[PDB]
């Protein structure tokens, strides 16, 4: 008899299912049509909960969590442009390789291009984008509950990388009549209740094989790029190279403690482009590469080959070198192909990176992006994790500075939107329990400033650092104390070194976020980089 | 010159646009849209609008398109930039804005290899668009005509909704006369004033044949969504033929019999509709609680639907008809004949309906503004709604005057675009305006105080706080430089607004209530009517 009955355990089924992947934490944008599945997730003792009202933030709020927990991360939201507003945290993950799984209600089909509310069409709404779409059917008792589980534990078995839309329509009324309906529907599935384990175990490993001529290889003269992985991965990569004897390029994203640091400013020294002329094989791990230096040097380098290793699939040369493209956990990876010390073949590039590191600090003082940029080690949080936004002072923390090898470093670099940085901060923030610092321009600021109601909520002290270049009536200059205050954050405009180590003290006390702005010039920055260039250039 | 031909590629997509009417553009600055920006900027064709959120942009042209009636350009850069673009598209697909979004990308050897900003662009708003293209690679291989006919068939064949327009872009992005003879190939097209290629087929429905026969049934009106002269022109019509006209909030109609979401609960008044043969509805997207289960339950011989959107509109599937036509074309296709009214207990059920509401219009509360509303509406103005409580409220409670022009986003009823959609609905037209919102609308798109900022009159934003969190807009509104208030009781807020008329900036009122008064008094209400 009882519709809404049946549809509270078709619900149930579906989280039910999640739970055994790995889902622990799940986002809802609450709202009176996806009822059944914030319901059913309410009952559902094995996740941990996060909201925001805003479903573009809630994205990326997941985004975030996945992100440092490296699980998938599921996200409820009801039909209509709600569903639309995950598209961009859709998409970052189907680059960067973050498990979304988006569980959007939509209405029941016969509701569908009729004129209803709340009502559009949502299969294939985020066209190539996910990993594996499910379009659920309307739940009738007709389909058992094992083809709704292994339908479900068949994309997220098999899935390597990236999100899954599972569109879940159902049937209206949405509330009533609270019976027995649909109970032995779920009894079928038998004690697969208590237990632990998919219904359906599909997990084939996508993995590149071991490189039989590495031990070749591994005896020419190699570079090492270390674009973005983890923060365990950086430090590995660090000794394996050096191990190696071949120069290590470590980007801002890579951990690797940047052995040689200041690349983009060195890569411009003509002694530097020389040395690298030699080289027989690049073998690049990770990608997303930050500099400008790095990134013309790589399209323009003609090694013998040029090695891509990385867990996500796909192309990940921009330039198209003859060569290879591994996928790989980086960590087995280089347990695969293990170094023998070989002396290092480089003998001008280690001096040029000292002399550019030395030139850099000849210009500590003036109060200003590149500055603080330069010294931003010094502010990071103990035992904390950094996250870096899509902006100039970020390229200047990576030709400026010289970031600890094993400290932790997040970023949205896969379509570097600037659209989800602080709702990305506060998942980033969440999920490992860590102070962190996040460094944001204005206008991203801007863009996702509703989700500073996300980060009076962090576990720890977060400071965001929103460094501010700005950016009828005139035109105004925007600034974040009042917005601050709406929040009840606390906020600093500290103007100069003094007041800021002062603000970072106050701010890595209580557990919330304090707002640290830093106004400067729309030019200062990008003219002191290329400064530090012509100069290393010349060195 | 890779760089110099690109510009004239753009400059050649942008012209042919001026050719249909598009004048409004907004622009979210961005590195790799430069060129489409830029030919923008060079085109005295245009009136320019910026923001720097993509969502809020798509929102912004959707109100300019909403009011202008015109097609409205959108660019953004390459990347998730594209994505934020989908809510407004989505709205448009429905309610019928012709939004022609212009999205740079990355050249197609660019896609799929790790390359920055770089994302999979074309079909990536799936069966939303009514139209989309995914332009090739420029090159001066393919000539110019080709280029401007298939802008011409895409913007001449667009009965209602948005256009994708991928626009790739070689790199590097040395002025020279690169593309130059290229253009010129045009001839005085570039001196002309229509389009190179013209396809401009009408979609409409015949006239209905037997209207003389069905003209005389016993009818019922109902009249939704459609512009400020329709909503006159009906409330005639109805009244020529003797029929009830049940007149949405989003109708203009003057709702002669107000307070339908009382009324209807009423069994005097359902049994007498009972009798109704035939119901036509002019426009869609219906408000009301009372009126859509009555929607959803009644059963003339016939059910028609007349609006210029495309496709089902009724979903209860009712036997009869779904008409394409301009609401205004078709009462004159479809004209009365005076005729006596069928109808004895509805007027004066609607009279007392009004009166029990009155009775209840001293409480400071969400339901008493909501039905006070006519008296802060701006002189020769316009009201935009949003999604909200407060909006079902105004609908049941309240009665606006006939011809006075109502807006909202209530295709998809989002609450995601309501600010930046009430920013292009006052730029569209220069009226000092009206909006009203909740706050979780308010805190969604937060940031488009921005574009609030920046207006042509007056305008007032009533942020209507039921506060499920605590927050408050003193200093959302202190961020960007608006005046606030925050009215404590109706001297307070009568104040406020007399301030707000005098100068072309927006003012924030702030009204602070309960979650729960303004769904008892409602309740309240509807139990009082359907005693009468
Ligand atoms: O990249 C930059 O120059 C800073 C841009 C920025 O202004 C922002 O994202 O707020
Ligand atoms: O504030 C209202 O009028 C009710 C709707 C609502 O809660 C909101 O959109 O914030
Ligand atoms: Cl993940
Ligand atoms: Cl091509
Ligand atoms: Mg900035
Ligand atoms: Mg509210
Ligand atoms: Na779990
Ligand atoms: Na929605
Ligand atoms: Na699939
Ligand atoms: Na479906
Ligand atoms: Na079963
Ligand atoms: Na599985
Ligand atoms: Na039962
Ligand atoms: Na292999
Ligand atoms: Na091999
Ligand atoms: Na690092
Ligand atoms: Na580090
Ligand atoms: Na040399
Ligand atoms: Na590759
Ligand atoms: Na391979
Ligand atoms: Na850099
Ligand atoms: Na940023
Ligand atoms: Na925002
Ligand atoms: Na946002
Ligand atoms: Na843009
Ligand atoms: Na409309
Ligand atoms: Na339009
Ligand atoms: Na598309
Ligand atoms: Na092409
Ligand atoms: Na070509
Ligand atoms: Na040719
Ligand atoms: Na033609
Ligand atoms: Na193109
Ligand atoms: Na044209
Ligand atoms: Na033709
Ligand atoms: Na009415
Ligand atoms: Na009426
Ligand atoms: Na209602
Ligand atoms: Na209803
Ligand atoms: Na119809
Ligand atoms: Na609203
Ligand atoms: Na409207
Ligand atoms: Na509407």
């Amino acid at each position: 008899m009882s519709v809404s009955a049946f549809n509270r355990r078709w619900a149930a089924v579906i989280l039910e299912a999640l739970t055994r992947h790995g889902v622990r934490h799940i986002c809802i944008a609450p709202g009176s049509r996806s009822t059944l599945l914030t319901l059913a997730a309410a009952e559902n003792s094995a996740f941990i909960h996060h909201t925001h009202f805003d479903e573009r933030g809630l994205g990326h709020l997941a985004l975030g969590l996945a992100k440092v927990s490296k699980q998938p991360v599921a996200v409820i939201v009801t039909s209509g442009t709600a569903v639309a507003n995950l598209y961009p945290a859709l998409i970052e993950a189907g680059l960067t390789g973050e498990k979304l799984i988006l569980l959007t209600a939509d209405r029941p089909p016969e509701l569908i291009d009729c004129g209803a509310n709340q009502a559009i069409r949502q299969p294939g709404m985020f066209a190539s984008h996910p990993t594996h779409s499910i379009s659920l059917p309307r739940p009738t008792q007709d389909i058992p509950a094992r083809w709704l589980v292994s339908t479900i534990d068949h994309a997220l078995g098999t899935l390597h990388a990236g999100g899954v839309h599972i569109n879940c329509p159902f049937a209206e009324p949405l509330y009533g009549e609270m019976d027995d309906t649909g109970l032995s529907w779920q009894q079928r599935l038998g004690d697969w209740w208590q237990d632990d384990k998919p219904w359906l175990r599909e997990a084939p490993r996508l993995e590149s094989e071991k490189q039989r001529d590495w031990f070749f290889w591994r005896q020419k003269r190699g570079v090492v790029v270390a674009g973005r992985m983890s923060a365990e991965e950086g430090k590995k990569v660090a000794l394996w190279a050096q191990t190696l004897g071949w120069p290590l390029i470590g980007d801002v994203l890579s951990q690797t403690g940047q052995p040689l640091p200041c690349a983009d400013l060195w890569l411009g020294n003509a002694k530097a482009t020389s040395e690298l002329q030699q080289a027989q094989i690049v073998v690049q791990l990770g990608s997303s590469l930050t500099g400008k230096r790095l990134l013309q040097w790589q399209a323009s380098c003609e090694p013998e080959e040029y090695w891509i290793v990385d867990d996500i699939e796909g192309r990940l040369d921009p330039a198209h070198h003859r060569g290879r493209r591994l996928i790989a956990n980086i960590a087995d990876w280089l347990e695969l192909h293990p170094a023998e010390k070989r002396q290092p073949w480089c003998v001008e590039i280690p001096r040029l990176a000292e002399q550019a590191m030395q030139a850099v600090i000849a210009r500590r003082d003036a109060f200003g992006e590149a500055q603080l940029a330069h010294r931003i080690c010094d502010y990071l949080p103990e035992q904390g994790q950094l996250f870096v936004g899509n902006s100039l002072v970020v390229r200047l923390i990576d030709a400026l500075s010289q970031l600890p090898a094993g400290y932790p470093v997040y970023s949205n670099r896969g379509a570097s939107g600037i659209d989800g940085l602080l709702s990305t901060a506060a998942g980033v923030q969440r999920a490992s329990g860590k102070p962190t610092l996040a460094i944001v321009g204005d206008l991203s600021a801007l863009y996702d400033l509703n989700a500073l109601a996300l980060l009076r909520q962090v576990s720890a002290p977060l400071v965001l650092i929103v460094v501010n270049n700005n950016g009828y009536l005139m035109p105004q200059n925007v600034h974040f104390e009042h917005a601050a205050a709406m929040f009840e954050l606390k906020y600093h405009r500290p103007q100069n070194w003094q007041e800021l180590e002062t603000a970072f003290a106050d701010a890595w006390r209580t557990p919330t976020t304090t707002v640290i702005e830093m106004v400067v010039n729309d030019t200062d920055g990008a003219q002191t980089l290329q400064q530090l260039l012509a100069q290393v250039s010349h060195l």
